[PDB]
């Protein structure tokens, strides 16, 4: 068991476009973009990737700008579908093998490979990689060992290392990272401690630091981080408080101050935020309204904006957005989305 | 033509871990750098310190995708000579030589697989460039030319696309340009001309919305810019006014709205900048006071704040930055730097 997970996987593309990938009750993958580069630009509606999909999908930006959509598949191998041009169609859906157990975590080596990481039938950690930039044929697989018990986060560090976090036997935040950029050379799994009760989510801070978010034990919003730049030791954990009935979702404001998101007890969002700058303290607690039934998922947009995301009470896709003074009243991007989560 | 608008005097970045860093040439001819101590808006500088060489060009910084900075000068002997920081943030390597026979600045991108490809003009007058062999590493490709005759420094920037472009002035004083037909490539386009005439080096950047757009003084001494119609794609030449003493200045705000900066006639900083979002209408322009001896150096800072560096009436670097309201008052961060441009 993990927090209620995010519904969609969403991304700021390189026109400056948010574009959001959900699974439909068909089980095939649907997406949804803004025709113009703002905050409350008009969407274009859902339309079908097809597949038939069974983890969340997540899309990434390749280095070159085209989007690329992983997920598992019906026969637990990993998929893959990815734009022919950045303002281009799609290809087909295509395999690279494989059997996994949780949804794929996904970055961009240094050198531009991206590189898949996902929980397998061993419940360890494999990892698949591009063998040149932004561009198949993939390698063979091969595990990076553990035993893990959550979905993966995957993020680089400010000196190009890898690095993945997942949740341990023992409940507590673990990790293991590149010890070189674009390397096959990794570390032995160190255990973070704590006790967490969902997906961890990571952030790379304007000062070059991971930061790791996730719910407690207390359900409470939690947070540890690498002290220096891409470097041990790490800092204790340190609760942001609040009681959350989902996964937590973080993102930077254009003035880098981080702000989580998650759903209350009471069912509406809520966040908190870095205040003065982003090495200030946290606010307290506060409400943006809505009834949802996902987690929320939140970006920043090409004019700087947070917009978050979830599912409604009808399980359509809902979106609030920041304004000058305050927050705007939720939306419906339409849809029927399921969580497909591999790991729940 | 044989002249350019007076040249900026330092070459700016952002470090790995978020702090401003800005390269420039003292009266040794020596590379010398000040950084900041802490990634904020008004954070004290840690003075110059020299990381020695003998230049005969502007030097300019780049930050490799492992997060080391690297510094490209002509030198002496006028090959292209580069040193670097071994390892992330810290230490640097000795002055080593890239060879070749260049006759301006050297302008450096990275490409999509993290190897910097690194131009400039020929003994032959033509645009010549050379590349790293794997991500962020030596050892150097040869040499080789993109034909052209060039008069001023060439400016590079990446597409959304991942295809690089160069852009310099041509014989006829035109804007000129030329471009990768695919990312990471030796392949490039023939040159072509984006007409006009300019009278400073092209100042390039890439808007929220995935564009390529230039701007350069023009023959009335007016800022005027030109852009990509679409994506990766060019406009008309459009005009921004003012009458200009020196090269233009171009840097985003933290919502993305262009802000461009250059010495005015009174020898002062003057701005103008996009209004309402990142599509908006052009401001008029502004002083912002101050007796300059260089073009202005722009930048956003870790706080999303923008920053302006200029060479004052003593030689010294002087800095000003956006507050809540208005702009700081000028003060000094010390130093006595001189122009080594390649090109005047
Ligand atoms: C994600 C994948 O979706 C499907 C791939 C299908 C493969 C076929 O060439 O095109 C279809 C749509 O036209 C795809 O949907 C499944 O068959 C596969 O087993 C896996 O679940
Ligand atoms: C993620 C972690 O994986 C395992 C760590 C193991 C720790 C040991 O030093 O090396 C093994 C393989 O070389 C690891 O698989 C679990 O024992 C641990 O409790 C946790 O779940
Ligand atoms: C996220 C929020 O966290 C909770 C706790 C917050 C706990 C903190 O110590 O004080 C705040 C202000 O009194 C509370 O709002 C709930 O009150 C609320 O229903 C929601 O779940
Ligand atoms: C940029 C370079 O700077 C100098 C490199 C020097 C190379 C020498 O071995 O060590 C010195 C460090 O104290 C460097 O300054 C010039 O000799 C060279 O010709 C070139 O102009
Ligand atoms: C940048 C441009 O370089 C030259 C373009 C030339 C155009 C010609 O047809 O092909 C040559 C070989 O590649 C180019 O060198 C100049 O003649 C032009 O005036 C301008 O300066
Ligand atoms: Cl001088
Ligand atoms: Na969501
Ligand atoms: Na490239």
């Amino acid at each position: 068991t993990i927090a209620l997970s995010e519904i969609v996987s969403v991304v700021n593309t390189s026109d400056g476009r948010l574009e959001v990938f959900g699974v439909g009750t068909d089980k095939a993958v649907w997406h949804n973009r803004q025709m113009a580069p703002h905050t409350g630009s008009p969407w274009s509606g859902w339309s079908s990737l097809k597949g038939q999909v069974t983890s969340k999908p997540v899309v990434y930006i390749n280095t070159d700008g085209r989007l690329e959509v992983f997920a598992r598949g019906t026969d637990n191998a990993l998929w893959h579908i990815w734009q022919t041009a950045t303002n281009a169609g799609w290809s087909n859906w295509q395999s690279l093998g494989g059997v996994i157990t949780s949804n794929p975590a996904i970055y961009a080596n240094t050198d531009g490979r991206l590189e898949v990481f996902a929980r397998g039938a061993d419940n360890a950690l494999w990892h698949i990689s591009q063998t040149t930039a932004h561009s198949g044929p993939w390698s063979s697989w091969a595990s990076l060992n553990g035993v893990i018990t959550s979905n993966p986060t995957v993020h680089i560090n400010s000196d190009g290392r890898l690095e993945v976090f997942a949740r341990g036997t023992d409940n507590a935040l673990w990790h293991i990272w590149q010890t070189a950029p674009d390397s096959n050379l990794w570390s032995s799994w160190e255990s973070l401690n704590g006790i967490i009760t969902s997906d961890p989510v990571v952030i790379d801070t304007a000062d070059g630091r991971l930061e790791v978010f996730a719910r407690g034990a207390d359900n409470a919003l939690w947070h540890i981080w690498q002290t220096i730049s891409h470097s041990g030791p790490w800092s204790g954990w340190q609760s942001l408080n609040g009681v959350i009935t989902s996964a937590p979702a973080v993102a930077k404001n254009c003035d880098n101050r981080l702000e989580a998101f998650a759903r209350g007890t009471d069912n509406a969002l809520w966040h908190t935020w870095q205040t003065v700058s982003h090495s200030g303290p946290w606010s307290s607690w506060q409400s943006l309204n809505g009834v949802i039934t996902s987690a929320p998922t939140a970006v920043r947009d090409a004019d700087g904006r947070l917009e978050v995301f979830a599912r409604g009470t009808d399980n359509a896709l809902w979106l609030t957005w920041q304004t000058a003074s305050s927050w705007s009243p939720w939306i419906s991007l339409g849809g029927v989305l399921i969580d497909a989560s591999a790991i729940k």
